């Protein structure tokens, strides 16, 4: 369990980390987008496009080029496939715990 403090400390690579809880609509979603991002040094989520009157967007916190490296406890590691993490996200019900790393890193821009 504090494996996975440091798991996250190891994905985030100094970047500030933060966890939040959004309640997610009965039907609507949490509001944003995201696109997988291949490093070298596997595969990252990263938030896109909020969307406006969203859950996402009204609770302020999240934002576009954040990396969700967590959801509900779950490490988004190399266990799981990019649409893997978005199957998660989109079968999530109620309230959703995630765990983010603010903006990027050069590793992700590299082609």
């Amino acid at each position: 369990c504090d494996e996975f403090d440091q798991l996250i400390k190891n994905m985030a690579q100094g970047r500030h980390v933060e966890v939040f809880e959004l309640l997610k609509p009965p039907s609507g979603g949490l509001g944003f987008s995201v696109v997988g991002l291949r490093s070298e040094n596997e595969l990252g989520i990263f938030v896109q496009e909020i969307q406006e009157g969203s859950v996402a967007h009204r609770d302020g916190r999240l934002k576009e080029t954040d990396q969700i490296l967590a959801i509900n406890g779950q490490a988004l590691d190399q266990t799981i496939t990019h649409q893997q993490a978005i199957s998660i996200l989109q079968k999530a019900k109620d309230t959703v715990q995630l765990v983010i790393a603010r903006g990027s890193l050069p590793q992700y821009y590299k082609v």
